[PDB]
């Protein structure tokens, strides 16, 4: 780790010792360096993958400081190998240029669904800038330029910023505070040149989709989500799989729901089952039947669901929106099952006590939550009733919890959680407002 | 009026011919006189500027206004024109002085706040004001650089003799036909202040305009008291006055006028308050139960009766109540008011009388007396037994109406059939997908 680097340190010292001169097979030390360099570049790729998945709501508690430290350490080994000292010279100098180019990274990625005529930010950071730049020579200027997928295989304003040192900051960065721009993918190339003969630095951003406000971004959001999720580390720019495993998809979705909604309760296997039924148009109640399936892009955002007028992602993002705006605390409190069929509800609820209810998302509309519940009398015969789905607007007028209370028929949330636990003069006759079922 | 001006313009010609003798230099050249005639015209204009200011102040409470300064400007322009000829005519030192006085007072009277600053002001909130110089086209321009005008905030004491973004040029617009200073975003970072606008040009002269009075509140709302202070001052000032004196007591007739205009401007409506309303209002303020409008006609109001004395049996003042119906109506009820579906101002007691001879399901809408910003339904219910009961349903607030509108609530109630007198509710107010429909509904007890 740092242990291997420890080796590299020990060797320089020896060749230093072996320098009197009062054989040079030690410069397999250059190889030992080269190996260490490839190694870092690998870590740098790993961090980018991590950052790409964070675009989708993955946990990214990764600082770039560790990668910097290591990079600086390798340069220190290089300088020593250089000062000590044929052909190896080309070699080390090759180590250096490689490292330097790999050290220029986008650190704050820009909005990946980006609207025109809207203010945006990105930032690029150079890991080795605290070895090669600084005060004597003027800071190199980093440009921002939008590019097509075609160009990246090789309109923005406020696109130039100096790449600057912070000794307090312990970094070299250029941050664009004030950027504005005036299915189809593109990127921002960030560009700077510097001599330490002059080298040109390029960072390519994560892919973007540019939209003009309204209408807007459901499609664009699906695209970013697919690319972020299913991308290959070493891909040719903006190429993704068309089909992916459903298990990978389910994951991607759980992370998404958590991020958007704002909750740490995710989706279960039981949720994935009802999801899978919908995406695949299947009714098996076995998680086994859906565990090793493949998903395509079409199934996800292109083929409209059976008996519906929307896609699967349109539906899913519809529930995200709804949950995020109205339902977030209810979802955290585990008051909503949410993803369950009307059909399976009937099975769960038929044997239950009168007044037992559950909360699901509407299968048939976008952004809907409905009440399903069991009604049974003294004859003992159960009937299930499904109350029409509520929307975001309906939920503004009166909240879900209020509506649940308004109803005397409703007694316990499944399974047996009392509705009251679970949910939070002068001569005038009282009037009240209650939700009412016909 | 203008007649005078023609007559002046004629006499000034008369002197020109006369001066051809052909020296008078020191019918008979008692012919100024023409100069007194000028001074008088000047007094008339000063009076007109004054009248205009009163109008603008009244508009502050929702009075009609719609007046332009352009006529006043032409009137000033003409007067300068006479002064100038008269001056030219003098080529007797009284006269040059007297005439030099005429010009002085007119120019100084000429500087005005055309667009007033907001009368209730918040700190760190941004606002607009405008000043205009009526004689600027004559006296500023091409040789000079435009005078800079200052915006300062002054006290009442200071005004008898903190804002930033506050210096603006006083420039002529030839297409604009005016000389004006516009302050687009001034920022400010029982108590009355004003904005003093200050310029100096040489012709030096110092130009001063003082705004209408302002109350600054530091958030830390309310702004109820501030608004009352501002309303009374605008209403009940004298043209005469010193900053910023107001009367303590005024006529209720005058108050009623004030309220009516306010209710319209503020609410967004052209339907005002009737005498039937004013009666009920009089009862509240004066705490008197007379049902004759005559009882209240020569009555007078004080500032105290208006915003300082807590209404009897209540926790609130009269203005506090009035301003409360205002907010409730502006927010929720404006169309309903316009459509005339609200009686509004009527007592619970008077309601029993109107309704008790009416048919079943007949109703009205009133503002609640016991609350701030409330609207209630009163209605008559009569069975086959034929005995009437009046039911007053508890009042609704603004919050309540946002949830379900008042029209929706009225509709919700099968008992309510016709709005008084005899307007059908319906005119006035106007499984699947195997889910069972749900609605919000309002229920009575
Ligand atoms: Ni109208």
């Amino acid at each position: 780790f740092k242990t291997g680097l420890r080796r590299l340190q020990h060797r320089v010292g020896e060749i230093h010792l072996l320098r009197e001169a009062l054989a040079m097979l030690l410069q397999e030390t250059t190889g030992e360096l080269e190996a260490a360099k490839a190694l870092v570049l690998k870590r740098i790729q790993i961090w980018k993958r991590q950052q790409q998945l964070a675009g989708n709501g993955a946990p990214f508690e990764e600082s770039l400081a560790p990668l910097q430290e290591r990079c600086e350490s390798l340069v220190d080994i290089y300088s020593q190998l250089q000062q000590e000292v044929a052909s190896l010279t080309g070699r080390l100098d090759e180590v250096l240029r490689t490292l330097v180019t790999s050290c220029f990274l986008v650190e704050k990625q820009p909005p990946q669904v980006l609207k025109t005529q809207t203010k945006f930010q990105a930032g690029v950071r150079f890991l080795l800038g605290l070895r090669f730049l600084g005060a004597p020579a003027k800071p190199p200027l980093v440009r921002a330029d939008m590019v097509t997928e075609k160009q990246a295989r090789e309109e923005i304003i406020n696109n130039t910023v100096p790449l600057e040192n912070s000794i307090p900051g312990n970094c070299c960065s250029a941050l664009f505070k004030n950027l504005l721009l005036k299915e189809e993918k593109c990127a921002v190339l960030f560009s700077a040149s510097f001599t330490l003969l002059p080298i040109q630095l390029q960072a390519l951003s994560l892919p973007l989709v540019v939209i003009v406000h309204g209408n807007q971004d459901n499609n664009a959001k699906a695209t970013i989500l697919w690319d972020n999720a299913f991308s290959e580390m070493d891909r040719v720019p903006f190429v993704v799989a068309e089909r992916v495993p459903w298990e990978k998809m389910c994951e991607t979705l759980n992370l998404k729901f958590m991020a958007e909604v704002g909750t740490n309760r995710g989706l279960l296997p039981e949720h994935f089952l009802f999801l899978a039924q919908k995406i695949f148009n299947d009714n098996s109640l076995s998680m086994e039947a859906f565990q090793h399936r493949s998903v395509s892009w079409s199934q996800f955002n292109k083929e409209i669901l059976l008996g519906r007028g929307f896609t699967f992602w349109q539906w899913f993002d519809g529930v995200l929106d709804l949950t995020k705006r109205c339902l977030r605390s209810y979802w955290s409190d585990r008051l909503i099952i949410g993803f369950i069929s009307k059909q399976y509800v009937t099975s769960l609820l038929l044997n239950e006590p009168d007044g037992t209810f559950l909360l699901r998302f509407s299968d048939s509309e976008i952004g809907g939550i409905t009440i399903a519940h069991v009604i049974r009398g003294q004859d003992g015969s159960p009937q299930i009733e499904n109350i029409q789905p509520f929307s975001a607007k309906d939920l503004s007028i009166r909240s879900l919890g209020d509506r649940i209370r308004d109803l005397a028929q409703l007694k316990n949330l499944y399974p047996k959680k009392p509705k009251d636990e679970a949910f939070r003069g002068r001569g005038y006759v009282p009037a009240t407002i209650k939700m009412t079922v016909e």
